[PDB]
């Protein structure tokens, strides 16, 4: 009997549950089987810089970036981590450890991924210091710039605005944004969580050129948790493989990236409608670009909607009093007029959100 | 492959990779098999009903059942926190306790000899929240402090207690196959690792039992920023293994009952090592008192997972040992002297035997 108006829509976080249906249909081809004596050792391969990296995972990463053409993997080291979240902290750690003086400054162009702030603050390390907005940053000494592209929260394609750099390409995949170029920077971060939605696997990988950096990152991960879950690696490798086979299918419900784009496209079009006829809501505009993967020129459909409001309201609060959770813009170095709303929730959750989005400022 | 002389073969007992249990689990067969569907464990969340919302219920239940049957730890009226290995939990506890402290840096110490890895865990990030002060024995510094108690201790395998205000208990090896279960542990922070129990170190799974909710909450938070939780598939597998292990406890077969198989294994290995050392003229091995184990209901010995090897001479034991192609952990790294080394007893059979051969045949 639970009246559906008492139902809280939580789109504050970025739990990519939207892909759950898809993978369920994939069926038994995604199944992972692990014997009782498998993956027991601490080590995977002492022949690699990152010895805790499972071989099958290393191949799956390389093949995937090879087919999608979104990242260069030659002449560099791959480092696996319990998610991109532990890989970023490993890189900040390493770069700071190699700097000529500490604390090293860490900055990011505003608006930025709010989680960056705590990551560079919670342990109170003298190795580095969060300096906020990179725009206009001109403090002296060593610094690390965090470039998220597509960005979190606004989904903007980005580049350095201001000396080391870390590129977080969590959302740099065909179903989110067009592949304008095969990235090839010094430190490129990727997460398994936002590609297929298997966030619970806690798996990310970093592509590092500087061997001395990669070496320190591996060392960081070793002390921090002595490696990453083997079963997670073994599984991530399995589905990424299935996702690769899927890239040569012509079915629209088979080819993941195709399916993904369309799903993202539809949701963004519906949201676009609602915002259109609403009185005070705004939505970021994204330029069209050519995608080297799909071979066409097409729109971007970010995993987060940077919702704004022309009014002088605490949008997060207003949205909250209509039972809609979202990420405060002030947390992303923005203002009370913006909020970040996940676009990767479940279908019914998404629909309910749109309903209330319109039903509001025209009912309270 | 052949033509490689066995004399060029490096015996690495520097690390504590518990590969000795691999044989056992292989024989257990298909009942250990873990199956994961493509659409399972996708969300970041396991259960928002729990303080530690990233803890998978079936793992939580397994941990409690296992402690319930072994009786080595209390689990009532306390929060359970999982982490990517005990190593992550331990750092979560040190962080949490320092966060709640009235002033920083909080002093961190451990009676010598101590688990060398503790030194890097409380140093690598250069945190102003705490400071590694070293040996707990000679600790007279003031203000807030945290003492680390490992029992059975790494490296010497001694049963320990606080010797010097917060405390973290590392009961990595507090299991029937290593040492007798004298009491059902009930301290504020108790750490356990799946790795040293069954040998599944690659799963990266450890858990903490925490009485103070504020500490537990801060520990969870730490893990959230540190890696947003722990691998689901690991939790699911750890749970599967720990269940089988539990069933095994009621078995009579000595090849079936894990704790029976383990202890019998650790016993044999320790006796062969005991012989070798005895007829040696320089090496020394610790002495462990006999005690009554509430699990086995008998009065028996403890056979630690590490051998704290010492020499009466005036040598750099770790050096001489390497000279015979034997890798071990330098006692100096454990806050000891060059006369001691830590040699793992949980390696593979053949590696172990080779070590015994080389050990008796040297000066």
């Amino acid at each position: 009997n639970i009246p559906m108006s008492d139902f809280v829509v939580n789109l504050d976080h970025g739990d990519p549950t939207a892909y759950e249906e898809y993978w369920r249909k994939m069926g038994d081809r995604c199944t992972v089987t692990i014997r009782g004596c498998d993956l027991m050792s601490y080590f995977s391969d002492m022949t690699n810089l990152c010895w805790f990296l499972e071989p099958e995972l290393e191949d799956a990463i390389k093949d995937l970036h090879g087919v999608v053409g979104n990242a260069a993997t030659e002449d560099r080291y791959i480092v696996v981590g319990t998610g991109s979240t532990q890989l970023c902290q490993a890189a900040v750690h390493a770069l700071s450890s190699l700097a000529r003086s500490q604390p090293v400054s860490v900055v990011a162009a505003a608006p930025f991924y709010s989680t960056y702030v705590e990551e560079t603050t919670y342990v109170r390390s003298g190795m580095y210091k969060w300096e906020g907005d990179a725009w206009g940053f001109d403090k002296k000494g060593p610094y690390i710039e965090l470039v998220t592209s597509p960005n979190n929260p606004d989904g903007t394609i980005r580049e350095t605005v201001v000396a080391k750099v870390i590129h977080d390409f969590a959302y740099y995949w065909p179903h989110y944004t067009p592949i304008t170029r095969r990235q090839d920077h010094d430190i490129m971060l990727f997460t398994f969580s936002k590609i297929t939605g298997h966030a619970g696997s806690r798996i990310g990988w970093a592509l590092v050129k500087d061997k001395e950096v990669a070496k320190k990152m591996v060392e960081y991960i070793i002390v921090n948790s002595i490696g990453v879950s083997k079963e997670s690696q073994v599984r991530t490798a399995k589905i990424l493989n299935v996702l690769k086979e899927t890239c040569k299918s012509e079915s629209e419900s088979e080819n993941f990236f195709k399916y993904g784009r369309e799903m993202m496209k539809n949701r963004w079009e519906k949201l676009r409608e609602v915002v259109k006829e609403s009185d005070a809501f705004t939505l970021p505009k994204y330029p069209e670009a050519f995608c080297n993967y799909f071979g066409k020129s097409l729109e971007s459909y970010p995993a987060f909607a940077w919702l704004g409001t022309k009014e002088e309201t605490d949008l997060v609060s207003e949205l909250r009093r209509h039972k809609v959770m979202s990420r405060a813009g002030e947390r992303c170095g923005s203002d009370k007029k913006h909020v970040r709303v996940s676009m990767l929730s479940r279908e019914d959750v998404f629909n309910v959100f749109l309903e209330r989005l319109a039903n509001m400022k025209l009912i309270k």
